[PDB]
């Protein structure tokens, strides 16, 4: 509830500093990690 | 500076609740009146 130019995108990136779906995103791929080392160290033993 | 509507009346409102040139007008009137009453008093005196 503003005339001023700006005021939303600064209070929203104060709001939302990072959205709820990046974060997720990158909690689940990080998450997935180690089980990829571990696929990649077993097929990296075999030939 | 706002969106609000009714916000620059209510604003307005209460900072000029009389406007200068009422007041003055109002003053100039009170300020002339003793000499109004006492020209229509002389004038009641004769005839």
């Amino acid at each position: 509830n503003t005339l001023q130019p700006g005021c939303n995108q600064a209070c929203y990136d104060r709001a939302f500093p990072i959205s709820h779906i990046r974060y997720w995103v990158f909690q689940i791929i990080m998450v997935c990690t180690p089980s990829l080392c571990f696929i990649t160290y077993s097929v990296h033993q075999s030939a």
